[PDB]
């Protein structure tokens, strides 16, 4: 089998990405925030407490034929960027762009915190992360691809984001129409539970590419490009006026800025960033001052290549026995 789905900005800014997804029978459609830096799946639903639901679709379990209730199972998650979400879970029918799994579990928010709410075009997430990372007590449950995995004809999803457009998502085979050259792929350590590798090196612009290994995960759930305070410096220094204010919370630059590409190793192969998609706009409304999309990982733990980064290739992630991760220019 295979699925194939289109993924949807929520926003001008690329902030992220929402990707319908059937849930039960008769189908609820939730759009639903693809992360490959998490491995739940949970929902906005009828069981969401009232106060925090602003505007997003709601599952509705008791109006699900196949909907069963996961006894004595609970979940709760906190995110990097400090957002949390909890609550029980059901099993059900889910289906991504054709691809359906019976018995995924389906985790049922009970309470959310504000950033969710506030954001009414999340109507939940779903983690395609290691299934290790699965928040569900007491019995641990599996990922949507790793439920599918074994059905798939081959055992990979690929993450295909658009710079201010839509993109795709596609499970189980990898379009040869939509990537130039070749894929290169990479080495790929699941101890943490994620998608992680390391970058060959990195060049800012037109500079000379600084060969030097960089450890981090591809992660879809995260807008940003977060890397070591030394490379995010030196992208920095090539724009005029850009400095690191703590005041909001990292780099930013005049809004009359033309920011230089950024480009990343994937072994010996190159993945260029232009630098348009380095801009997040203006920090508050009507400001002249504009969030930049590389930040420093210093104090985060972990270097992440996210939507800034992952939006400029073509991405293979590659569940085989050995997990692996493939970058394709496109």
């Amino acid at each position: 089998s295979t699925g194939s789905a289109t993924t949807t900005p929520i926003d001008s800014l690329d902030d992220a990405y929402i990707t319908p997804v059937q849930i039960g029978t008769p189908a609820q459609t939730l759009n639903l925030d693809f992360d490959t830096g998490s491995s739940d799946l949970w929902v906005f639903s009828s069981e969401t407490t009232a106060s925090e639901v602003d505007g997003q679709t709601i599952y509705t379990p008791s109006k699900s034929t196949t909907a069963k209730l996961l006894s004595g199972a609970t979940w709760s998650i906190s995110y990097g960027d400090g957002s949390s979400s909890s609550g029980d879970v059901y099993t059900d029918t889910v289906s991504v762009g054709g691809l359906t799994v019976t018995g995924q579990a389906v985790e049922s928010a009970k309470k959310v915190s504000s950033s969710f709410t506030e954001d009414s075009t999340i109507d939940g997430l779903l983690g395609l992360a290691f299934s290790t990372l699965n928040t569900v007590s007491p019995t641990q449950q599996k990922t949507f691809f790793d439920n599918a995995k074994a059905s798939l004809d081959s055992p990979v999803f690929t993450a295909d984001l658009g710079y201010h457009a839509p993109g795709t998502y596609n499970f189980g085979f990898i379009d040869t129409t939509a990537y130039t050259g070749s894929i290169t792929y990479t080495a790929v350590s699941t101890k943490q539970g994620f998608w992680e590798w390391t970058s060959t090196g990195y060049a800012v612009g037109s500079g000379t590419f600084k060969s030097t290994s960089i450890d981090g995960i591809a992660d879809t759930g995260t807008t940003l490009l977060y890397l070591p305070a030394t490379v995010v410096s030196a992208y920095w220094a090539q724009v005029s006026g850009a400095k690191s204010s703590s005041s909001v919370g990292g780099y930013v630059f005049p809004c009359s800025a033309t920011l230089p590409s950024f480009t990343f190793g994937v072994g010996s192969a190159r993945i260029v960033i232009p630098g348009d998609y380095i801009d997040f706009g203006p920090i508050s409304t009507g400001s002249s001052s504009c969030f930049g999309g590389i930040q420093s990982s210093a104090g985060i733990g972990i270097n992440i290549f996210g939507d800034v980064a992952l939006k400029a290739a073509f991405v293979v992630f590659n569940g085989a026995t050995t997990p692996t991760l493939g970058f394709a220019s496109k």
